[PDB]
RNA sequence: CUUCAAGGGCGGGGAGCCAUGUGGACACGACCCGAAUCCGGACGAUCUACGCAUGGACAAGAUGAAGCGUGCCGAAAGGCACGUGGAAGUCUGUUAGAGUUGGUGUCCUACAAUACCCUCUCGUGAUCUAUGUGUAGGGGUGAAAGGCCCAUCGAGUCCGGCA
RNA sequence: UUGAGGCGCCCAAAAUGAUCGGGACUCAAAUCCACCACCGAGACCUGUCCGUACCACUCAUACUGGUAAUCGAGUAGAUUGGCGCUCUAAUUGGAUGGAAGCAGGGGCGAGAGCUCCUGUGGACCGAUUAGUGACGAAAAUCCUGGCCAUAGUAGCAGCGAUAGUCGGGUGAGAACCCCGACGGCCUAAUGGAUAAGGGUUCCUCAGCACUGCUGAUCAGCUGAGGGUUAGCCGGUCCUAAGUCUCACCGCAACUCGACUGAGACGAAAUGGGAAACAGGUUAAUAUUCCUGUGCCAUCAUGCAGUGAAAGUUGACGCCCUGGGGUCGAUCACGCCGGGCAUCGCCCGGUCGAACCGUCCAACUCCGUGGAAGCCGUAAUGGCAGGAAGCGGACGAACGGCGGCAUAGGGAAACGUGAUUCAACCUGGGGCCCAUGAAAAGACGAGCAUGAUGUCCGUACCGAGAACCGACACAGGUGUCCAUGGCGGCGAAAGCCAAGGCCUGUCGGGAGCAACCAACGUUAGGGAAUUCGGCAAGUUAGUCCCGUACCUUCGGAAGAAGGGAUGCCUGCUCCGGAACGGAGCAGGUCGCAGUGACUCGGAAGCUCGGACUGUCUAGUAACAACAUAGGUGACCGCAAAUCCGCAAGGACUCGUACGGUCACUGAAUCCUGCCCAGUGCAGGUAUCUGAACACCUCGUACAAGAGGACGAAGGACCUGUCAACGGCGGGGGUCUUAAGGUAGCGUAGUACCUUGCCGCAUCAGUAGCGGCUUGCAUGAAUGGAUUAACCAGAGCUUCACUGUCCCAACGUUGGGCCCGGUGAACUGUACAUUCCAGUGCGGAGUCUGGAGACACCCAGGGGGAAGCGAAGACCCUAUGGAGCUUUACUGCAGGCUGUCGCUGAGGACUCUCACUCCGGGAGGAGGACACCGAUAGCCGGGCAGUUUGACUGGGGCGGUACGCGCUCGAAAAGAUAUCGAGCGCGCCCUAUGGUCAUCUCAGCCGGGGACCCGGCGAAGAGUGCAAGAGCAAAAGAUGACUUGACAGUGUUCUUCCCAACGAGGAACGCUGACGCGAAAGCGUGGUCUAGCGAACCAAUUAGCCUGCUUGAUGCGGGCAAUUGAUGACAGAAAAGCUACCCUAGGGAUAACAGAGUCGUCACUCGCAAGAGCACAUAUCGACCGAGUGGCUUGCUACCUCGAUGUCGGUUCCCUCCAUCCUGCCCGUGCAGAAGCGGGCAAGGGUGAGGUUGUUCGCCUAUUAAAGGAGGUCGUGAGCUGGGUUUAGACCGUCGUGAGACAGGUCGGCUGCUAUCUACUGGGUGUGUAGGUGUCUGACAAGAACGACCGUAUAGUACGAGAGGAACUACGGUUGGUGGCCACUGGUGUACCGGUUGUUCGAGAGAGCACGUGCCGGGUAGCCA
């Protein structure tokens, strides 16, 4: 046949890009020798394309411009502090270990002084759990036990832009104006009402798929449609 | 040669070798033309699909969301009236522009290898559009019709494989 | 009275014109019995000649003689002699006293062909012999070129842009070249400026051979000259999506490839950007030249200045809105000029830039001030954290103001105020699950004077003739002018300026016919039309009143329905005002006041999809796609998913409120049961599970064989259905897990089926409601429901109408005639046909007849199975391609073990390789992971292929695909069909072999076991089909035995004849045996079925052999046994295609024709039976005999290089088996009304409701509303509703692609007539100069058909009820021909009214599509 939509998408052409260059920032932590006496002002408020969540522009106490990823509260005018010794306010980044058991944490790393990798999308947070001298458990989004180094840094509170996805989108409309802002073709195309040659479940007098949805993980990709690795389907049992 | 044995098979009392013509056979293009393929390397996004960059376009009218206001009633929460406001993949619209339902009209050696006329649809949006730019052939692109990729598509075009 | 024979008669109906070939024939020109004489082949006889064969003579196949009664046709094909062409060679010739070639002509040869003469030509040409070969054409939808008919034919008309006319000019020539006048056309374009693209097309002069839809003196044509001038307009510079180069790395390699660096490129209308305005000038340039004035940058000098870089700008989305404000437009008034002349109105102008200077509203801010309720807005809003008010800092226009300007421009005047105000300036508000470039540059940061400011573009077109589309193409192609006037809501219509044009480039003529395209008007009726209101029409703008069901409360809604609408006089209200809006009173005209133009028809029921949106560029716009919403799945990021061979990369400037992979498809109410199969996932004692390493055997080693351990996977267990999917049969469980819950239901799903009831209609296969056992409904394969929406499917009502009854008249362009220009399709030939026949069964050409004087014009298209396309349907080919899958075989990819990288101390610690994070220090991880290699599993993600044959086409079914028997089979042998009956793919250690003894079925008699006797040629038994063989046996019993043995042949069979393997059989020999006294019998079973190649393996016995050589291992071979290919003379092998493609076939199907006629229709014979009695008024079984060619079926003759489908329609002819009408006979005939029958085809046989229907059902009329043929008449006539392409849905089936003789929505209709045919019109010739009048061979007719009513008559008849006829009248209906006094239509002749706009008003006119609209309408033509 032809190869399928996910195919394409690898490539890497205009059409499944992100348009980068209309991009912001990419949101990583301040780079901190040691110490604690790195501080600055929240001079502005902005909103990031990438995230739809809003962001925050900091100056801080060597004249550095730099925007952060905004938690809820933060405004024009207040002081946040980056480094070891900094103090537990909401919007402040220091590590782990420094951080008390729980307390809502947002931006963490991953290995430590990456910039952040975890409970960066709008309204989500991680819980910092257990302490020790070798490991800091905490609780992503997904309520997801991950065991972490107390090294790695974290900012404090929830992300801002909480509750986006309480409201609907009503119209298509709206959808096509978050998606060219994404790096997602849309709309998408039923794979059962496409034909043989385009998707394995392309083809038939009625629309229905040829065999069942649920494909192995071993499956090449081409084949590795439907319920990829589907443990159980269904809502019922 | 096979064989206790027997019986069989093949060969045996000197004609061949070479040359020229000619009949016929096999491989090769194989008396000549005749078709849909398959494969290789190249040339195409001046058409068209989808994306991106930078620009441009949308008479006039209708309907009157939220919010706000004033008056009245109420302890209050509020409610009602009027006004204000001017929302909308909102309506009418041959505005510009886009599209193409019916006539199965005209044309059908055409004006035209997709045209003409009337009728019809959308027309502030998932809108339309110019230019620049990206994606390439078992690969793109596809709101999916196997649609489109320069009158070429259930696998483009060119030349080669090839007689 | 009865029998037999001969000929004839009845029985006896078919479609364009009857037939024995025709004429025609009757003591024959018939038939039968005899007879006589003739005609009539290429046969037969005969003269001569020829070829061939043979004989004699001969070197001869050279002559000559002879023989053929026993030689003489021929496709494919075998054999043989010869003709002609090119060039070579030897030998030998011809030619300027005329070669070859060509044209016409003479002679020879059976012929291929040879040769001569005359003319032309003007330089080469032969012959014989031996060679050479790019050596011979009528054909291939053959190739190239040329040419004819077609034909002086089509086109030069059709487009909302209908364009011209009269004079004159120039010229050899003028409809179209130029001037004037008159008349028109274009208004977002037909005007102005440009981008791209073109490329000299621009200007001048000279031209007409080319080009130009005719002509041309003209031109975008031909030729020659000429023409594009920049510091300040673009390029240039900057950066955008993004591109390239270099380096680096990959790659076998590169002109290849991703990342990372560096550099460069990337914007001419339309991103950013230092600077120019006014006028004049040329045939052609112009912010470029010239005049005037101005500005920018750099640099030099001089003065100033020490500031200098922070900040600002460049620099930014969509929606609403205020304020400032120019041009324009309009109003007032004044001046200048023009126009008009019943008025005094109308038009044009009244100018003046860049720049320099100056003014500043808005915003922000400061001082003052002191609000407790005030300030403020179009709106939001603001404030003791300090409102209003007052003063102030900062600060805008492409704007005002002054200069510029005793510049420029104007014939002149050379204005002033106002309103509305594009540009431009500056603010306020709102929206985003959307957040709306960058860089160079500028500012920040002065002034003089002088210098420099190079390079590239610059013409013209920019389109119904300069671009793309082959064209001077009705197509396509971006930007700015969006503010010209009236009009009106308007960038709308209509009209008109400025400007442009008469080049959407052929004309002239005919009241101008038919016919066609566009269109106007049609009385009465009003959808009767049609699949369907298709087409057309109706409605319409604005204000007032008023407005249902339902609803998601938004909507429905402009629901529906009703009223009003002009002009004139004078006014009121809102507002600063408008040349803005809203109203009032009085008067007044028309048929009509949104008077033209512009401008919705309305309502209801149902199906689908919720909605806006998307789509098959070019037959599908839809119910299909998308969508929000719902849901499930995967993944913590060193992720999941995806791309790359690799280096690397998308997602990702992303992180679970994420984004990947799928399904369902808004909201609302819901979403049952099943985990057996399949899928996915988890688990797993045990079983199974590869390679490496390890152990055993083996080999001096190795191959190799076995074991041990055992990963993923599998077995097994569990979870899971919003995962594929399933939800029945039976009974009061069974398959296979469950056994259909809510709902919905004859559905776009229901076969039956037009289901039943109801609604509605005269009538309703439709539609809607209800019922509903549902062939085969049903829950995110989502069920139900639903307001709103829709170029979606169906139905009903009101209104409207030429859709129809039923057609008419008119309008414009064609059409017809003339000038000019000038194709194409098509063509084997011949061709004046017609009716029949025949023929490969569908003939202009054959046969027989009939008809037919030639030529030409116009026509509509009957025929040429017309022209167009090597049929898409169907089959076939050891054809192709796309697609599917649990087809065959493989290839990527994933998972997993093992080896390398890889290190120290069956579980563990470490750090040093290696990986990742961190800028770094250092941190995480760690011998794992990555990578290289190998092994096992999964693996249509991808590739190559296969998926047979037979067959009354193919599929399905079957196997007549290898074998045996009987019959078919025609008394030797051979013999077919999907011919009839039926078998074999073994079985047996005895059921084989021999010998001895013996005789069986069945029956009878004596004591179904057993015993004795008799009869008993064979019916018993003999393994199994059938046919055949057998009696001291081939059967039975008994005993002994293993010949069912080894080896090698002969022959027949397989395969008649007649080649062919395996297999088989009969018959021998050699060896060894068994039995018997022996002869002899035993090469399996009495005979005919019971079977299998090569390659490879295993097995048996002996031997041969392996590369210099010996030993060992392991191999190669001679002979033979066993293992299977049943498609059985042997491939390892599944499907779909409607997305399709090719080669062919009428070798083969679908239509139709043709044959047949079982079927169908009709008839006839006999006449049981009943009809109260009565066969025969009437009905009529069984059986028998037929005719037709309307049904169906059969066959495969005709067509697959195409004979267009069903139904319908329109128009023509016919048949009779007659429905009516006429004339008749019978009656169970009183009458009336009927029933049955006969002759008869003249005429008629109609309108409607459902359905695509044919058919049929139904309604009301009727004299009756008959049937059938003409290629199921009729698509070069129409329609396109059904069938039957490509899109889609439902049900069913399928794992799937996809299918269905199921349903459903959508889905294209080519061509200029050569021949023939006919309708009409002419010109010639014949009869043989004229005028007028006739005749009538023949030809056509339906010219007429039918009904009702009155008198007869309430009469005959009949108890009555009821109720006729002859005849005479009057009318109606259908058809026919003609005509227009009358009625009616038309009447773009004409007259009137009136809306808009333009000519100033008036008068009088143009335009509004070929009349703006409305009213009336003569002639004519018409019903
Ligand atoms: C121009 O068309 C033809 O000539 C055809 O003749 C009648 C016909 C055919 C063919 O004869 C022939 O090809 C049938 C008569 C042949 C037949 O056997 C059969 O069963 C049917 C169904 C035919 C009817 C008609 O069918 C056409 O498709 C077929 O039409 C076509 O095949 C095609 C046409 C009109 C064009 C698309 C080429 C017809
Ligand atoms: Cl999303
Ligand atoms: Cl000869
Ligand atoms: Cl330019
Ligand atoms: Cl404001
Ligand atoms: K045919
Ligand atoms: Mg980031
Ligand atoms: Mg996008
Ligand atoms: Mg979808
Ligand atoms: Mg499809
Ligand atoms: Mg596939
Ligand atoms: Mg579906
Ligand atoms: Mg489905
Ligand atoms: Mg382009
Ligand atoms: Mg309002
Ligand atoms: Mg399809
Ligand atoms: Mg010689
Ligand atoms: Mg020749
Ligand atoms: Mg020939
Ligand atoms: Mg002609
Ligand atoms: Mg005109
Ligand atoms: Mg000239
Ligand atoms: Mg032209
Ligand atoms: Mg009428
Ligand atoms: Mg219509
Ligand atoms: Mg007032
Ligand atoms: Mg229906
Ligand atoms: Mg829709
Ligand atoms: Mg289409
Ligand atoms: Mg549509
Ligand atoms: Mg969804
Ligand atoms: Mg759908
Ligand atoms: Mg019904
Ligand atoms: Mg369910
Ligand atoms: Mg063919
Ligand atoms: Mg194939
Ligand atoms: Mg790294
Ligand atoms: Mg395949
Ligand atoms: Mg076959
Ligand atoms: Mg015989
Ligand atoms: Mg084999
Ligand atoms: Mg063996
Ligand atoms: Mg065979
Ligand atoms: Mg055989
Ligand atoms: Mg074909
Ligand atoms: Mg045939
Ligand atoms: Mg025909
Ligand atoms: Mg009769
Ligand atoms: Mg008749
Ligand atoms: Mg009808
Ligand atoms: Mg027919
Ligand atoms: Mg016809
Ligand atoms: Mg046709
Ligand atoms: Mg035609
Ligand atoms: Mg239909
Ligand atoms: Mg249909
Ligand atoms: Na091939
Ligand atoms: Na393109
Ligand atoms: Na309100
Ligand atoms: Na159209
Ligand atoms: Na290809
Ligand atoms: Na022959
Ligand atoms: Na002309
Ligand atoms: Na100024
Ligand atoms: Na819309
Ligand atoms: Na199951
Ligand atoms: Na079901
Ligand atoms: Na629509
Ligand atoms: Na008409
Ligand atoms: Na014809
Ligand atoms: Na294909
Ligand atoms: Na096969
Ligand atoms: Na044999
Ligand atoms: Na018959
Ligand atoms: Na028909
Ligand atoms: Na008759
Ligand atoms: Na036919
Ligand atoms: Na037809
Ligand atoms: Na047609
Ligand atoms: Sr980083
Ligand atoms: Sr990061
Ligand atoms: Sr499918
Ligand atoms: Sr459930
Ligand atoms: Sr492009
Ligand atoms: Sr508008
Ligand atoms: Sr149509
Ligand atoms: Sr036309
Ligand atoms: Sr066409
Ligand atoms: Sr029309
Ligand atoms: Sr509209
Ligand atoms: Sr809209
Ligand atoms: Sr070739
Ligand atoms: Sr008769
Ligand atoms: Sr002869
Ligand atoms: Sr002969
Ligand atoms: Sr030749
Ligand atoms: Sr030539
Ligand atoms: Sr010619
Ligand atoms: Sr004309
Ligand atoms: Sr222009
Ligand atoms: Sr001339
Ligand atoms: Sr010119
Ligand atoms: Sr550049
Ligand atoms: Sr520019
Ligand atoms: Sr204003
Ligand atoms: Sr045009
Ligand atoms: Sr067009
Ligand atoms: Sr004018
Ligand atoms: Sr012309
Ligand atoms: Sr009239
Ligand atoms: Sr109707
Ligand atoms: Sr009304
Ligand atoms: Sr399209
Ligand atoms: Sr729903
Ligand atoms: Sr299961
Ligand atoms: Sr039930
Ligand atoms: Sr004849
Ligand atoms: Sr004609
Ligand atoms: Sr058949
Ligand atoms: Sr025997
Ligand atoms: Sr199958
Ligand atoms: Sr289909
Ligand atoms: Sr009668
Ligand atoms: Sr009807
Ligand atoms: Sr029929
Ligand atoms: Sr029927
Ligand atoms: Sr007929
Ligand atoms: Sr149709
Ligand atoms: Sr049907
Ligand atoms: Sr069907
Ligand atoms: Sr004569
Ligand atoms: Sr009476
Ligand atoms: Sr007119």
């Amino acid at each position: 046949g032809r190869r399928i939509q996910g195919q394409r998408r690898g490539r890497g052409t205009s059409t499944f890009r992100a348009p980068s260059h209309r991009y912001k920032a990419d949101l990583e932590h301040r780079k901190v020798e040691d110490g604690d006496v790195i501080a600055g002002t929240v001079v502005d408020i902005e909103h990031d394309p990438a995230r739809s969540a809003p962001v925050a522009a900091v100056e801080f106490e060597d004249g550095d411009r730099r925007l952060i990823l905004a938690p809820e509260g933060v405004g024009v005018g207040d002081e946040l502090q980056v480094g070891v010794s900094a103090e537990i306010a909401p919007g402040n980044t220091l590590p782990l270990a420094e951080i008390p058991e729980g307390v809502p944490v947002c931006n963490v790393e991953s290995s430590p002084g990456d910039g952040g990798k975890f409970a960066r999308a709008s309204g989500v947070n991680a819980q910092l759990l257990t302490h020790d001298r070798n490991v800091a458990v905490v609780k992503l989004p997904s309520g997801e036990m991950k065991r972490l180094d107390p090294q790695c840094r974290a900012t404090i509170g929830v992300v801002a832009g909480g509750g986006r996805t309480d409201k609907p989108f009503v119209k298509a409309g709206n959808k096509h104006h978050k998606m060219k802002a994404r790096g997602t073709k849309w709309p998408n195309v039923r794979g059962v009402a496409m034909n043989a040659v385009d998707h394995p479940f392309g083809g038939g007098g009625r629309q229905h798929p040829g065999k069942p949805k649920s494909i192995s993980r071993n499956a090449p990709p081409g084949r590795k449609v439907g319920d990829i690795a589907s443990k159980r389907t269904g809502r019922g049992g």
